[PDB]
């Protein structure tokens, strides 16, 4: 083909483990199409049965028989760290000489290129570049509001009242107290509930991210506002307003809790969450989620903390052991070209989409399925966190008119907080970040889970928490980031 990057079929070994559940699959329809178009085939050497993607990365890197390519989600920091240590090769020259689509992309998106570079100036991975503006929003069961003769909640006091009514007043009508007012497929969203009491939970679409407040680098989970917000979240969990299994239900929470007519309220992405309106029309009579503006928080503001990232901390890299770096960067380049963006965004021609008027258009069966289109695509190897350039037109096609009115409402309302994009640390500053931040984050999450589940009291353990943050190096990390901030700005 005209899109081939090599004349002889080339097989590369990839270690890709993502979202704690999935691996590259050469027998994916999209992987087969990838091979057809590029003449490069990726063979997985990852453990399909393993259940923690970050631990699989760590194991593989420690094991001495490195693959040719490493890919996955939440690997930016490790791509940079181990790139500098020489396990991943710098891509700057390879891109300049052999990857015209990536080169053009970075030229038009210099902020993205700057955001993925290591302190030594090297590019150690090609990223997942999202396309879009908003990410999550709030959704509530309008049919339950109607049955209970309640209005959509305008503020946090009204939200509490409405969730309490969902809990206590049997809106699914079975005479059982089985309603679970707040559910979420991302456990981390339980902490984002602190927004309703004027506390940040994150500076970005990455959970538990740093943020900038009045020229100061802060971590949201270290602030007293977070302490006070978490007291409210713990009380909601105690009262059963939050899914008891919020920390373990995970990916199919909507299918289980909306499909089972148990859930009343969530914070999740506009396109896929609103698909459940048509998806459940048959099996759950009357089901209707509506987007609502964030209920006014305790400080008088409507917050949407989440936003679409300019670039995600995901993608793939070329290892030092890869004997075909030129073919590999050309293969990478395919996913920033139109033919490669088609399959990585839309799937396989004649299976999920067709070219019509020169553009990829999803088939009717795809657009009508109760399964959200991005889930359909995951199952065949598209919309996966390789290095690729996402195309928002894929998403437009299954964004319902009602979902779009929600998006436009959030844009017009200016609810969406601008995200933290990072600071430009030196090698020595980032080394402190590398030393401490993962340990701190793990400690934070464990404490937060205990607070939510009520096994630790927030007020009674806050001093210990702060002592721990200090001896685990959080404030050293903040110091380093503040230094980088002060130079930058
Ligand atoms: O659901 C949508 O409407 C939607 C539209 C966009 O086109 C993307 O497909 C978007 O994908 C999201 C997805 O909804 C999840 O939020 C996912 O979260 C994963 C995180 O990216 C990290 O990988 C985390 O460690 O795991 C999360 C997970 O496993 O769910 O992120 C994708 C994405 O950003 O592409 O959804
Ligand atoms: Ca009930």
């Amino acid at each position: 083909e005209a899109t081939w990057v090599t004349d002889k079929p080339l097989t590369l070994k990839i270690h890709m483990h993502f979202r704690d559940k999935w691996v590259w699959d050469e027998n994916w329809p999209v992987a087969k199409e990838s091979f057809r178009l590029t003449n490069v085939k990726l063979q997985s050497v990852a453990n399909k049965a393993a259940t923690n993607s970050q631990e699989q990365f760590n194991l593989m890197m420690a094991s001495g028989d490195l693959p040719d390519v490493v890919g996955g989600d939440n690997l930016k920091d490790k791509f940079i760290q181990y790139g500098q240590e020489g396990a991943f090769v710098p891509l700057n020259k390879l891109i300049d000489q052999y990857a015209p689509h990536i080169k053009a992309f970075f030229k038009s998106h210099p902020e993205v290129e700057r955001a993925i570079k290591a302190p030594d100036g090297n590019i150690y991975f090609i990223p997942y570049v999202p396309d879009g503006v908003v990410a999550r929003g709030y959704f509530i069961r309008e049919d339950w509001l109607k049955k209970l003769n309640l209005k959509p909640p305008q503020n946090i006091d009204e939200l509490y009242t409405v969730l309490k009514a969902f809990k206590e007043k049997d809106p699914n009508g079975n005479g059982k107290a089985d309603e679970v007012p707040f559910i979420d497929r991302h456990p981390d969203e339980v902490f984002r509930l602190v927004n309703f009491w004027g506390a940040r939970s994150s500076g970005s679409d990455n959970y538990m991210d740093f943020y900038i407040d009045n020229g100061r680098v802060k971590h949201p989970w270290a602030e007293t506002a977070f302490r006070d917000g978490m007291k409210h979240v713990a009380q909601w969990y105690k009262e059963g307003l939050i899914d008891k299994e919020i920390f373990t239900r995970k990916a199919k929470a909507r299918e289980q809790m909306f499909g089972g007519n148990l859930g009343g309220f969530t914070h999740d992405w506009f396109a896929s969450t609103m698909t459940f309106n048509e998806g459940l029309a048959k099996t759950v009579p009357g089901f209707k989620l509506i987007p609502i503006a964030p209920p006014t928080n305790s400080k008088g503001q409507r917050w949407e903390e989440d936003s679409r990232q300019k670039v995600r901390p995901d993608g793939w890299a070329i290892t030092v052991k890869n004997k075909n770096p030129v073919e590999t960067i050309k293969f990478f380049d395919f996913y920033f070209s139109r033919p490669g963006r088609d399959i990585s965004n839309f799937g396989v021609p004649g299976v999920t989409y067709d070219i019509k008027n020169g553009k990829a258009v999803f088939k009717d069966s795809v657009l009508k399925s109760p399964q959200p289109v991005n889930n359909q695509l995951y199952d065949m190897g598209a919309q996966i966190p390789i290095g690729f350039w996402q195309d928002y037109d894929y998403e437009r096609q299954w964004t319902t008119p009602e979902a779009q009115a929600g998006i436009d409402m959030y844009v017009k309302g200016k609810y969406v907080m601008p995200g933290f994009e990072g600071v430009n640390m030196t090698r020595e500053e980032r080394a402190i970040y590398d030393k401490y931040w993962a340990d701190v984050r793990t400690y934070m999450y464990e404490m937060g889970q205990a607070w939510v589940m009520g096994t630790k009291d927030v007020d009674k353990t806050w001093d210990e928490y702060q002592r721990q943050l200090k001896l685990r190096g959080l404030y050293q990390v903040l110091q380093m980031m503040q230094q980088a901030y002060d130079r930058q700005y």
